[PDB]
């Protein structure tokens, strides 16, 4: 009994309260800032009579329950929002999934002003608490999954980004870098856990459980099989209540299961030495993004266990999962060179098969020819990976990310011209990320960073669905959703895209904005063109995307009266 005492006891009041306001701007997230204060206040001190003591009238109830009378407090008014308040109108029973299911992942959100530095300093001088509330209302509205207790993380660094920032001599030269690595840094955070929700809401709790054993066990490869299933057990845990709006206990039970690790390193791994001395935020940080243990030495082959032996039916007809998990284990310690994705269906067809000799004429006899049919899938991704970063050396990441605009707006017209500039142009910053590396590192780190982006397409996509194909690769199965995608060709059942004025000219507005800024335009006009021009498209192409960048160029210094654009 008494739920909200329980969490607020072990969270701690200020990161109570942060989680709390995370949860509510990540459940209405067209609600003015103000009104949020006033909800996550009224929770807190109801939260504290409810420390006072359980016998609280209302302190026995639901979180659940109690978020969501504060939230139908006024998330009934329908004329400034919309089917929200029939939200309001159902109840625990529905209301609650009600609201999840209205999350959007491109909300319509006005502009970020950006003032000048001394404007924020001095703003974060005069009070700056709600300074920092702010920053956790505009960020969680914006990315309605982000994972919280990395978000309390984040405002941490933005906090002592303005602290010692305001202080120093040049607070913009200091402060800007600063806030833009950390924006950098933050649209990873969102987008990594964003494929983690929807790898559990879209294909169950398996699917993330299995791929949570293969990455926990290329990164702990020496701990036994029960230490690394105890691990996926109870951050399976954290992940379903952060996805699943249960932002208390998800970040309550992160916290526990850092706690346990930083208890068991000797059975766990090697590099959490440093981790294990960081205060108590960084720590789940760092011990997410821990580098990989060293693979022990001597390591047996697997066919002892899963090829040669024909306990292998039966060992596996008793406990099939843990027998499967066990296999995905051991391959995936043995690879840290292999993509999670990879040993996922390398699992996926280990098992396939054993479903089918374990009832053959000779089990053994015919699943014994098993290691073969994985070369094939281990070649595709490492072959369209060395293509992949010998093209992208040969351009540079922004004429880079001009061909895969190409690409796959030849391979998926029908999608909005926004989504494609955005997913391509992260598609392209997978050259800057991986190809550094050598070629064990580089296709985990590819092959999981396109998983990511491309799941980031199809929930863009997801929410005004305009491409058929677009919507079997997301759907068929998560797991084969890069080579989906890869294997797709232009689409000829399209028609020229009309022609339209507007679309393809380009405005004077575009000389203040920044050079990044200017590029994301022209990408957009590029894709408008080959949705207008899907046909002589080889180096016509270069042609006049090198055309625009010189035009807008000549007529930006033109010191004219913007007229050198309005006539060509
Ligand atoms: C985890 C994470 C951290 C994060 O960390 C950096 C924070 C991103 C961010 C910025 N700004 C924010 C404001 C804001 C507003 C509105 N008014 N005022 C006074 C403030 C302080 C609030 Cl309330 C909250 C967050 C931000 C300033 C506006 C836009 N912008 C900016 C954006 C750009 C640009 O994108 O072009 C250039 C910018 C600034 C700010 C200065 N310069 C040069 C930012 O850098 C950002 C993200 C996405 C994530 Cl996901």
């Amino acid at each position: 009994k008494s739920e909200v005492a329980h969490r607020f006891k072990d969270l701690g009041e200020e990161n109570f309260k942060a989680l709390v306001l995370i949860a509510f701007a990540q459940y209405l997230q067209q609600c003015p800032f103000e009104d949020h204060v006033k909800l996550v206040n009224e929770v807190t001190e109801f939260a504290k009579t409810c420390v006072a003591d359980e016998s609280a009238e209302n302190c026995d109830k639901s979180l659940h329950t109690l978020f969501g009378d504060k939230l139908c407090t006024v998330a009934t008014l329908r004329e400034t929002y919309g089917e929200m308040a029939d939200c309001c109108a159902k109840q625990e029973p529905e209301r609650n999934e009600c609201f999840l299911q209205h999350k959007d992942d491109n909300p319509n959100l006005p502009r970020l002003v950006r003032p000048e530095v001394d404007v924020m300093c001095t703003a974060f001088h005069d009070n700056e608490e709600t300074f920092l509330k702010k920053y956790l209302y505009e960020i969680a509205r914006r990315h309605p999954y982000f994972y919280a207790p990395e978000l309390l993380f984040f405002a941490k660094r933005y906090k002592a980004a303005f602290t010692e920032c305001c202080q120093a001599a040049d607070k913009a030269a200091c402060l800007l870098p600063k806030l833009d690595e950390l924006r950098d840094e933050g649209k990873a955070s969102s987008a990594k856990q964003r494929l983690k929700c929807a790898s559990l809401q879209k294909f169950g709790e398996r699917a993330f459980k299995a791929w949570a054993v293969a990455r926990l066990s290329q990164r702990f490869p020496k701990a036994e099989f029960a230490e690394v299933s105890k691990l996926v057990t109870d951050l399976t845990k954290v992940h379903t209540e952060c996805c699943h709006g249960d932002l208390l206990e998800c970040a309550d039970d992160r916290a526990d299961l850092a706690k346990y690790i930083c208890e068991n390193q000797d059975s766990i791994s090697s590099k959490l030495k440093e981790c294990c001395e960081k205060p108590l935020l960084e720590k789940s940080h760092c011990i997410a993004e821990v580098e990989n243990d060293e693979m022990p030495a001597d390591l047996p082959s697997l066919a002892a266990d899963f090829v040669e032996s024909k306990d292998v039916c039966k060992n596996y007809a008793e406990a099939k999962d843990v027998f499967l998990g066990m296999f995905l284990y051991e391959y995936a310690r043995r690879h840290p060179d292999y993509s999670v994705v990879l040993l996922l269906r390398l699992a996926k067809t280990y098992e396939t098969t054993l479903e089918k000799c374990c009832a053959a004429a000779d089990p053994h006899e015919c699943y014994a020819k098993v290691f073969d049919e994985f070369k094939p899938l281990v070649e595709e991704p490492q072959n369209l990976i060395k293509q992949n970063c010998e093209l992208f050396e040969q351009l540079g990441e922004y004429k880079f990310q001009n061909a895969l605009l190409v690409r796959y707006t030849k391979k998926v017209p029908q999608v909005s011209t926004p989504t494609l500039v955005e997913v391509s142009r992260n598609l392209g910053k997978v050259g800057s990320k991986c190809c550094k590396h050598p070629e064990a590192k580089r296709m985990p780190c590819a092959e999981d960073y396109l998983s990511v982006v491309l799941n980031q397409l199809c929930v863009l996509h997801e929410k005004t669905p305009v491409s058929d194909r677009v919507t079997k690769c997301c759907t068929e199965s998560l797991v084969n959703r890069r080579p989906c995608f890869s294997a797709l060709e232009v689409d000829e059942t399209y028609v020229p895209k009309e022609f339209n004025a507007e679309t393809f000219t380009f405005h004077a507005d575009i000389c203040t904005l920044s050079e990044k800024e200017r590029q994301i335009k022209k990408q957009t006009a590029l894709v408008e063109l080959v949705k207008h021009k899907p046909k002589a498209t080889k180096e016509q192409l270069k042609a006049v995307m090198d055309d625009f960048a010189a035009f807008v160029e000549k007529c930006c210094k033109a010191d004219d009266k913007e007229t050198c654009f309005a006539e060509e």
